[PDB]
């Protein structure tokens, strides 16, 4: 029922293909079974940030989750952009403000996980997940310190390129 085109992304848990039934979507097909909380929170974070209808689960016959059909995101990898305009500074703050406003504590703040769209001057995160405060493993303090560090680090990368 999903119709995959060319590979456009590889990850530790998934291969991302064009959706041949819809130019605006991609198919993130899991290479091994994910926990329900992982799938659900990926879909939720993506819909929260990009808008409702932006991500949905793909099911097989047995009713297992085999993937996520998601919006293709605009922009080019920040890895491939040596140099940014001064105005990109406010753009990386805007991204973080939009995430925080939703109560998402963006985890993966690496250069690999962000796209920059120079025409619109916006940064778009690719894989969105949040820290989750829990008993003993992740306290509010640990989360805040980790989140803050990753935010400063990505902002630092952006400012270095300006």
């Amino acid at each position: 029922s999903p119709v995959p085109g060319n590979v456009i992304g590889k990850g530790g848990n998934a291969v991302v293909y064009e959706d041949m039934e819809d130019t605006t979507k991609v198919l993130k097909m899991f290479t091994i079974s994910q926990s329900h909380e992982e799938v659900t929170s990926e879909v939720r974070c993506f819909n929260q940030y990009y808008g409702s209808g932006s991500a949905e689960k793909i099911y097989n016959d047995n009713g297992n989750v085999i993937g996520i059909r998601m919006n293709k995101i605009n922009g080019e990898s920040l890895l491939d952009i040596p140099s940014l305009p001064a105005q990109a500074e406010q753009a990386i703050y805007d991204m973080f403000d939009r995430l925080e406003k939703k109560g998402i504590l963006f985890v993966d703040t690496t250069e690999t996980n962000v796209l920059y769209d120079r025409m619109r001057n916006e940064f778009n995160p690719i894989d969105i997940s949040s820290y989750n405060v829990s008993d003993i493993s992740w306290s509010e303090h640990q989360v805040m310190q980790s989140y803050h560090g990753g935010k400063l680090d990505l902002i630092s990368v952006v400012l270095s390129k300006i």
